[PDB]
């Protein structure tokens, strides 16, 4: 109860960003995100997308939340990656 009293919530919170090629962004967003929408509940991260910079074929991810719930979402973008054909074509 009362999440906002001592216990420092464990740590503060920590936010990181990634880049990714367009080629494998859309591996990893999906056609209709069902991929970032599932992690967001496994990891119980939260995670913004930002629009791609014009001039640029990347696109860049924010991750929020605890170092932990941040880990556990950064080893399943890594791993969403081989969604390239590689797990089962």
């Amino acid at each position: 109860g009362s999440p906002n009293s001592y216990g420092d919530l464990g740590g503060p919170i920590i936010t990181t960003q990634v880049t990714i090629p367009k080629d494998l962004a859309r591996s990893i967003i999906g056609k209709g995100g069902q991929r970032i929408k599932q992690i967001r509940h496994e990891s119980g991260a939260s995670i913004k997308i930002d629009e791609p910079l014009e001039g640029s074929e990347d696109r860049i991810i924010t991750i929020t939340g605890t170092q932990d719930q941040i880990q556990n979402a950064q080893y399943l973008l890594q791993n969403s990656v081989k969604q390239y054909s590689g797990k089962f074509f």
